């Protein structure tokens, strides 16, 4: 019970040992990675619906928006995803910036360049701040800026699924639970671990 | 195109680079990390036993009846293969069990088996000798008489699919050997031994 106990606080401290280990590892990944990707991605910028067939591609995206979002999700020109741990070593590892580039749809959508922001709170949960995005003209009517009566029966329903399109995302903060765009905090780590890092292989999938 | 798809091939290959290095740089630091963790572990009485009864897939690839023996499991050591040349590939590892026996039955025995990829890569093995229950001398494939007779032949693939068919997987004989043997050989490399803590807290848990 004493050999067991002597045994649980060593393994505890091996534990944190680890998790230090990790967190350097990972920050000397991140550096040594940051020219490749500024390399690589001004290849994939001459690729004509590289993101297009990348997010295609991906089997979990998909479920996370609504079937409208895709010919949206088709503009996407350009992906940049940058870890704020290369910025400062104060932040966590998971910590990103990233940046979409919309080619727009004429009279329906807005060529833009948005950046949503992503830093871990205290384990550790992903959070976000709002920022602004043009939603397209189609969604006028489950557009959360526009909606009238929000707390009519059929309100309710626009805002709903307003709130549950891509666009609703860009909400997304993971202060308050059940009242966001759902698993927000998933989907960005979807774009900072998988389909960022992995894009040219699921457009090799994509061919094959 | 062709300049874009040429350029990015010339990534992926400095992207495989920096993820050898990585992955080299996490397990040079992790080795005397995972020496003081093991000692603690030896402490533990039946913590292999607890942890790979936890594990959420590796009962789905032994006999039932195997649990009688892999419960009596007191000691597991990877070593990767890496570290003490550059000539490996870094998931190449060498897996070393004790199991502490069952008398009559089970001999107490440890026994090291090598994994080591060849040409992505798959990984392969050599067999290894172990020694098998007694309970288990009717599926032995070193003591079945007659292989090619339809009852021999059921007992052969019986013996086959124990984890003592396991330390016979070599990966180069597809559809002779202990199914998926190159997954399990993963599970204890990539999952079982890094996380074992975790799953035994878990179990406590």
């Amino acid at each position: 019970e004493n050999e067991h106990a002597k045994a649980f606080l060593g393994l505890a401290k091996c534990e944190e040992e680890v998790d230090a280990i990790e967190r350097e590892v990972e920050l000397y990944r991140l550096n040594k990675m940051k020219p490749v990707y500024e390399k690589r991605d001004a290849y994939i910028d001459e690729i004509a619906e590289f993101w297009k067939i990348v997010l295609s591609q991906h089997v979990s995206f998909a479920n996370y928006i609504r079937a409208s979002d895709f010919k949206y999700i088709d503009t996407i020109d350009k992906i940049k995803v940058e870890w704020l741990a290369l910025e400062s070593e104060m932040y966590d590892t998971r910590d990103f910036s990233i940046t979409f580039h919309f080619h727009g749809i004429e009279g329906d959508f807005k060529e833009q360049q948005v950046t949503k922001v992503f830093q871990i709170k205290k384990d550790g949960i992903l959070t976000s701040e709002p920022v602004p995005i043009e939603w397209p003209q189609s969604y006028d009517s489950i557009n959360p800026d526009l909606i009238k009566d929000k707390r009519s029966p059929e309100g309710k329903k626009k805002y709903r699924q307003g709130m549950k399109t891509i666009f609703g995302w860009f909400r997304w903060t993971g202060l308050k639970p059940g009242k966001e765009f759902p698993h927000g905090d998933s989907l960005a780590s979807l774009f900072s671990e998988e389909i960022y890092p992995f894009c040219v292989k699921y457009y090799a999938e994509a061919q094959r």
